[PDB]
């Protein structure tokens, strides 16, 4: 399977061995589970926009971040980096950012990236356990 910059398959490949049998009788309703929850999150993350709460967003992107780097999702995995970090008022050089309305600005791109590339990455999933 080759899913070009979205997945590690070396992390991946990993999940990929605790199928008993073609079926990927593990694989599938795990990967399954993370799309829901990431669906979950990305709800919880868009409400925390509205409500320009920062801290939030940094803990869902933290938390995000944490199950995409699980499952190898690397794509996802960074987007939901840089959230957390906006959300703590930092930079990706690590300097602060004082200004609020530029670190929600900053997290509205990272979320639609993070929402585009789980898409994508659904997609291909669903052509991968067909």
């Amino acid at each position: 399977p080759d899913f070009g910059d979205h997945v590690d398959t070396s992390i991946f490949g990993q999940i990929l061995e605790m199928d008993e049998g073609d079926d990927h009788d593990f694989s599938a309703p795990l990967v399954l589970n993370f799309f829901e929850q990431a669906e979950e999150t990305f709800q919880k993350m868009e409400t925390a926009l509205n409500n320009k709460d920062l801290p939030e967003l940094s803990k869902l992107g933290e938390f995000l971040k944490g199950s995409s780097a699980t499952l190898g999702f690397t794509k996802i995995r960074d987007s939901c980096q840089l959230i957390q970090q906006y959300g703590h008022g930092l930079n990706v050089d690590g300097s602060s950012e004082p200004d609020e309305g530029v670190c929600l600005k900053k997290i509205a791109e990272a979320l639609a990236s993070a929402r585009v590339d789980t898409v994508a990455l659904h997609k291909m999933m669903r052509e991968f356990f067909e």
